[PDB]
């Protein structure tokens, strides 16, 4: 099994005002997006040491009582309004992974999309502050930190495609973004439950099957345990781990609006019996955001693809992924 070419790109010029340096970053984003579809963002300015430590303290401290109280509707029939946000329980002996998902901290009972009961908008649920001091403060702060990095990355993607730098970022707003953070724990278990291991067609043991992401882009921090593979025409290739950088890839909304010029790479998660963390940020736009598709391959950029509202795209995509790859 070969290793994927995943370049490390210094994204720090995207926070600055040297326009030529920004173009040089854009070229590297373009090149990576047209090859395997993955790159590492380095020199990003986020304290990922604190991110991993605070996430670890939470996963290891939370009790079954608290998990039921935070559980999404798939695990707790009483929580009909928690489809996305909350705790995704493991099932001892059956399901190893567990995770906590939260949404835009600005979605409050007072927020107009919450008042209108608009699908995919939810109010976050949090553990008790006395049992997990500082956890909510940390997590909300982290959302805005990775929002900022993601904004900058979106300027690079715009420039790479020949657009003005706010082409995507103008739709990525703190008041209405549907972006989510998921804090995923993959545990060490001995014996490891066989029901939690999937066998791929090629024989590889997996934790999560092939998929394209439901996102515009995905901005991922993982601890230093190799697990991801990306599909190429010549088969799956291993993505090397790097626990100082963020792993970036496009989701299927980018593939839609570029007429597949930037594909959403198909990837899967190998089974590895090791304690590790996977902390994705899914860059989603607003419910009513619409970007007119274009084809960068054509001089006039003409595309026949229908514009797709981000809210409709997200509603269909999240359900489809659950149906295909299982309730996480
Ligand atoms: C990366 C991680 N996989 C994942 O995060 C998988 C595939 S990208 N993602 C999902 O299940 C979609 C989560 C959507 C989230 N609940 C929301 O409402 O916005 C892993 O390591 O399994
Ligand atoms: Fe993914």
């Amino acid at each position: 099994v070969s290793k994927a070419n995943v370049p490390k790109i210094d994204v720090s010029p995207l926070f600055g005002d040297d326009q030529a340096a920004k173009m040089r970053v854009a070229q590297q984003i373009d090149a990576a997006s047209r090859d395997t579809g993955f790159f590492y963002a380095v020199n990003h300015g986020i304290n990922v040491q604190r991110l991993s430590q605070k996430t670890k303290e939470f996963h290891m401290s939370i009790t079954p009582e608290e998990k039921w109280d935070l559980a999404i509707r798939a695990y707790n029939k009483e929580h009909q309004d928690q489809v996305r946000a909350g705790y995704y329980l493991s099932i001892p002996g059956k399901k190893a992974v567990e995770s906590f998902c939260y949404l835009n901290p600005n979605f409050t009972p007072d927020h107009p999309r919450i008042q209108a009961k608009t699908p995919t908008h939810e109010v976050n649920v949090w553990p008790d502050e006395t049992k997990h001091p500082g956890f909510q403060d940390f997590a909300e702060q982290y959302y805005w930190d990775v929002f900022g990095l993601s904004s900058a990355l979106l300027k690079g993607y715009a420039l790479a495609l020949g657009k003005e730098e706010n082409f995507f970022a103008r739709h990525f707003k703190p008041d209405d973004t549907l972006a989510s953070v998921v804090l995923i724990r993959y545990p060490y278990l001995d014996p490891y439950p066989e029901a939690a291991i999937k066998t791929a067609a090629d024989g590889t043991k997996l934790s999560f099957e092939w998929h394209e992401d439901v996102s515009l882009i995905t901005v991922l921090y993982q601890s230093n345990v190799q697990n991801l593979q990306v599909e190429t025409a010549a088969g799956y290739q291993d993505i090397e781990a790097d626990d100082t950088g963020y792993l970036i890839n496009c989701g299927s909304y980018m593939a839609h609006l570029t007429n597949n010029y930037y594909k959403a790479p198909i990837h899967r998660v190998k089974w590895v019996n090791a304690e590790r963390q996977s902390l994705p940020f899914f860059v989603n736009l607003g419910y009513d955001s619409v970007i007119d598709p274009f084809d960068p391959r054509e001089p006039n950029g003409k595309s026949d693809r229908e514009p797709l509202s981000y809210g409709d795209y997200l509603q269909n995509g999240l359900v489809s992924l659950i149906n295909k790859n299982g309730q996480t």
